[PDB]
């Protein structure tokens, strides 16, 4: 009812950073609790939408904000290297925790049920379906699908060697062909994000920046940490 | 109480980003058990100290952590533009809650009691003193009352106007001066940060880039917003 169709969706997405409130796997800051405060907090702060790991963290998070959430889940397989929302259960079980946008692992690769049907399943419960993709075949795929959105999600994280800048790149290809594109991973500073929206995204999901304390904390003391030694 | 040596605290701090645990005012987030979360979090993934802010948080982070903390209380007080650990009774609490370094206003403005006795009030506890200071006149008198460690803490929040870049003239000035320097105001990324230590800090103190999500929020849709509308 929020959003009558993914045109609406996309002109108030339109600039905006999603921000994925993913905290660290094992850390005292991995609790429900506190993720549906970080939620809040964002909310408050004009965040326009989420994206949300865990069918129990999707509605803790939904009954606590308005915007729109970006549902995903993920598993370790013990056959497949696939991890975001890899089932049709976690389709549903996302859907019925009240996601809007339902996100999935769109890569070739070997997995324990198609592609095709994890996005079918997206689109049987009326929540719009987001591709995060590694390569600009995966996205072509997920459009010729009807997926809604696509995202630059896994690109880097599928063969050897994490790149450490973003994949402008598969952005500015997804939008020139007309894709709704979230440019998504490694948008570490506002300066980056902002390129990813002049690069043709719509907008732009920041993970680690800004839920993994963590992780920005090492960013610091990497920086610091060098400075000290280069000074001594 | 501290037994510790100045010397050896400063060996123990070069190089190092404190984190500052300070969630904005009123937020979901500005809650003791968040605040211990995020400061075993940040212990966890390397920092070495933290500045904490309220008698209550200090004692429950110290009781969850190892690593040094520096202590304040802040109040917006009626009669006094000063707010960082105005009394006598908030040194002593600060102690007694666990504290290894006590910070406190160091300006020479109109307060509830002087700058003097607040330093000598930290020393009788055995606490290592820390000069909050907003211009190099503060800094030069902490070092003659004996405070051990000074820091840029309040340059550029005591006239009109609040710059958004760090003031590095001044830290370089306190670590020319022989000062244990702590660069401490609007350090937001690692490369500012690595900076104030090539300028001669000891350490930098990193607050709202860490811990106040919805200052890092509104950084990130400022620059994709403002990216959108050029596009629009």
């Amino acid at each position: 009812k929020n959003f009558l169709n993914i045109e609406e969706l996309k002109r108030f997405l339109n600039g905006q950073t999603v921000v994925s409130i993913q905290p660290v796997t094992g850390s005292p800051l991995d609790k429900t609790d506190f993720i549906v405060a970080m939620a809040i907090a964002v909310e408050q702060a004009g965040a326009k939408a989420l994206r949300i790991e865990g069918v129990s963290n999707v509605a803790a998070v939904s009954a606590a904000v308005t915007i729109p959430i970006i549902g995903i889940v993920k598993r370790d397989l013990p056959d497949s290297p696939v991890r975001i929302t890899p089932f049709v259960s976690d389709v549903d079980g996302l859907a019925n925790a009240g996601a809007t946008v339902i996100a999935f692992d769109a890569t070739n690769r070997t997995r324990p049920e198609s592609r095709e049907r994890i996005a079918q399943a997206i689109k049987n419960t009326g929540c719009f379906a987001m591709a995060d993709c590694s390569t600009f075949e995966d996205g072509l795929w997920a459009n010729s699908q009807g997926v809604e959105i696509v995202g630059s999600t896994l690109s880097g994280y599928v063969g050897d060697i994490e790149p450490t800048v973003p994949d402008f790149q598969l952005v500015k290809a997804f939008s020139e062909a007309g894709f709704f594109t979230m440019a998504e991973g490694r948008y570490n500073t506002p300066e980056l994000a902002a390129k990813a929206i002049e690069s043709g995204a719509v907008a732009v999901t920041v993970g680690s920046a800004l839920t993994r304390l963590e992780v920005v904390t090492q960013w610091f003391n990497n920086a610091t940490q060098a400075a000290g030694e280069r000074k001594c």
